[PDB]
């Protein structure tokens, strides 16, 4: 029913994210304090100023966003805005699992820093990358993958919305895929990333993440969290560690996640954290559902204003 939460991920970070919540909500202030304590680094400075230039380094991007997502969520929670159906797009899957109570916040932030490190270091700089693929169905992209695989590793990496796919793998094979995409009326953009996220090349990061996952405490989920790997909800007989292990080296089925959320009755999506990328994807998946976002004071107030219309309409 009603509300589904979407948590922001890698690529939406920016200097000053979290600051307006930090300054205006005590519970958001407290979340930053806890993240700093857990990590042994000044997370306020990292997010608000970034004086060492870490915010776009994935090891640091990941706990930066996770903290920001939580600081916003906590304030939303005190304001009575709640949901038991959520997901993210790669990294934001962690914010969803923390929201569910399956993973503790402190363990969350520590874990994703390690993950970000492992994902970045798995493949050496300049060998693998990622390519945005426009105006192609998954089936068409399968044909491209087929033609490109003799030149090296190319696999589906993201399925974000109709006509918005990402493929990843070896740069040399990716170059051929781009050629093949052109010849058939699609468009391909080489993304400005130097790591082949979400393909088999990240196998060494999955193994390292698995070892780390095995060290921390993992609880039963509250509510419903969509798995990027599965394209559908975590079930209680699923292996959480394995779904999180697989995630870094397998396709992100974001479109399927959204579809299932809608199947499950969500008619109102709230993107939580920096940016509007996921809002953008939802609106293209389904033009009818209400889509909102919170990253700052202005978006908060817009969001709360919309929610108060709908709750007054309930008083009927």
């Amino acid at each position: 029913a009603k509300l589904g939460f979407l948590f922001a991920g890698q690529g939406a970070q920016y200097v000053g994210m979290g600051k307006e919540f930090f300054d205006n909500f005590e519970e958001s202030k407290e979340v930053f304090k806890r993240s700093s304590e857990a990590l042994g680094i000044d997370m306020e400075e990292l997010c608000f100023n970034d004086p060492e230039g870490l915010l776009n380094k994935t090891e640091f991007t990941q706990p930066a966003i996770i903290t920001t997502n939580m600081a916003i969520l906590t304030a939303l929670d005190k304001l009575g805005v709640k949901s038991h159906i959520s997901c993210g797009l790669s990294l934001g899957e962690y914010s969803a699992l923390i929201h569910s109570g399956a993973i503790n916040f402190e363990d969350g932030v520590k874990l994703v820093k390690k993950r970000g490190k492992f994902m970045q270091e798995a493949v050496a700089e300049g060998i693998g990358g990622m390519v945005a693929v426009l105006r192609m169905t998954p089936e068409q992209v399968d044909e491209i993958i087929e033609k490109s695989s003799p030149y090296g590793i190319v696999e589906g990496a993201n399925y974000n919305s109709p006509g918005q796919i990402v493929i990843s793998g070896e740069l040399v094979a990716l170059e051929k895929a781009m050629e093949f995409i052109k010849e058939v009326g699609g468009r391909a953009i080489k993304l400005p990333v130097s790591a082949p996220f979400h393909c088999s090349m990240l196998q060494p990061a999955a193994e390292k993440l698995e070892d780390e996952l095995n060290k921390i405490s993992i609880n039963k989920l509250n509510g419903i969290v969509m798995s990027n790997v599965k394209g559908e909800a975590y079930l209680e007989d699923d292996n959480i560690i394995e779904l999180l292990t697989s995630q870094v080296k397998k396709p992100v089925l974001f479109i399927n996640d959204i579809e299932k959320m809608i199947e499950s009755g969500v008619d109102t999506f709230i993107e939580i954290g920096p940016g509007k990328a996921l809002s953008g994807f939802v609106k293209k998946i389904n033009k009818n559902v209400t889509v909102l976002n919170v990253e700052d004071l202005k978006s908060l107030e817009k969001t709360l204003s919309k929610l108060r219309e709908m709750e007054v309409l309930a008083e009927n």
